């Protein structure tokens, strides 16, 4: 309703945000490589795990916005991927989850970033974007409208950002550029921009200061409505032996967790990050949810 209370309640934090505010202005926390937590082989994890809990505590923690990376199997369903790794997870397996999310806290939204993670398998009847769109997008959840997405008419719904080619069925954001890790700008839809900072493996010095930047754009342009901001928080960087996403996550997270508090903004865009979790300190995805207190 009307009243900075209504943040403090993760499940249900997009509540008291009006639905005239496009859901770029708005900030929110979001999981990079969602459907890395059934990861359980040690060396599987200092590689590909990124996050811990399953989607629904990650839901129920605030983040609303899911990386989520898939392979074409034979069988002709889309899976999820990290790389060559099968992770032990299905797309079905999340669909399901954003839906019983969705249905206990219909206020919130959920937006879904897919990618084609690897090549499809030989045994594909169909593309990976065409059995997608066919057997996936085509249920009633996923908003079909497109442009200047707002609040309001993602309610309940699920909100797919695009990041694979060859689309057919309009809905949610277009596809757009995205080179190979760094910082760019582009145009996404009729009406859009995006400045994103997808600076994965590269140094800490580096990293940090790349967040913190681009953190700062999206701060003095807090009234530009149209216009993306997405920030990465996110340092893939192997190495294996404390080096590991979750070696780094371990100092970027309450790192950028308190560059928000200090500087106490009007806008901090969309922050993914690794290991999203209790055990931090100041806690990343508070802030971020905390910073939409200026849209009420």
């Amino acid at each position: 309703a009307s009243s900075v209370n209504e943040l403090e309640n993760w499940s249900k934090w997009m509540q008291p945000i009006p639905d005239s505010i496009p859901l770029a202005r708005i900030s929110i926390p979001g999981t990079l490589d969602s459907g890395t937590f059934k990861l359980q082989n040690p060396i599987k994890q200092v590689w590909g795990m990124t996050q811990e809990y399953d989607f629904r505590y990650q839901m129920d923690h605030g983040a609303r916005i899911f990386d989520i990376r898939g392979r074409l199997t034979d069988d002709n369903t889309i899976v999820l991927h990290h790389g060559p790794l099968y992770l032990y997870v299905t797309l079905h397996e999340f669909i399901n989850e954003a839906k019983q999310f969705l249905k206990d806290n219909p206020s919130e939204t959920i937006i879904m970033s897919l990618k084609k993670e690897y090549e499809d398998m030989k045994g594909a009847e169909d593309s990976f974007s065409s059995t997608f769109e066919k057997k996936y997008f085509v249920d009633p959840i996923f908003l079909k409208t497109e442009g200047n997405i707002k609040l309001g008419d993602a309610r309940g719904k699920i909100v797919l950002l695009k990041r694979y080619s060859g689309s057919n069925e309009p809905g949610g954001y277009n596809n757009f550029y995205w080179p190979d890790n760094e910082t760019f700008t582009t145009t996404v839809n009729q009406n859009a921009n995006v400045t994103v900072q997808d600076k994965y493996k590269v140094s800490y010095d580096e990293k940090v200061k790349s967040i913190k930047d681009t953190m700062d754009e999206t701060m003095n342009n807090s009234e530009d409505l149209n216009h993306l901001y997405i920030n990465f928080t996110s340092l893939s960087s192997g190495g294996t032996a404390w080096n590991s996403p979750y070696y780094y996550a371990s100092y970027i997270n309450p790192e950028i967790a308190n560059y928000i508090k200090q500087k106490n903004p009007a806008r901090v865009g969309w922050v993914i990050q690794d290991y999203i979790n209790e055990k931090w300190s100041p806690l990343l995805y508070q802030e971020v949810i905390r910073a939409n207190k200026s849209l009420i």
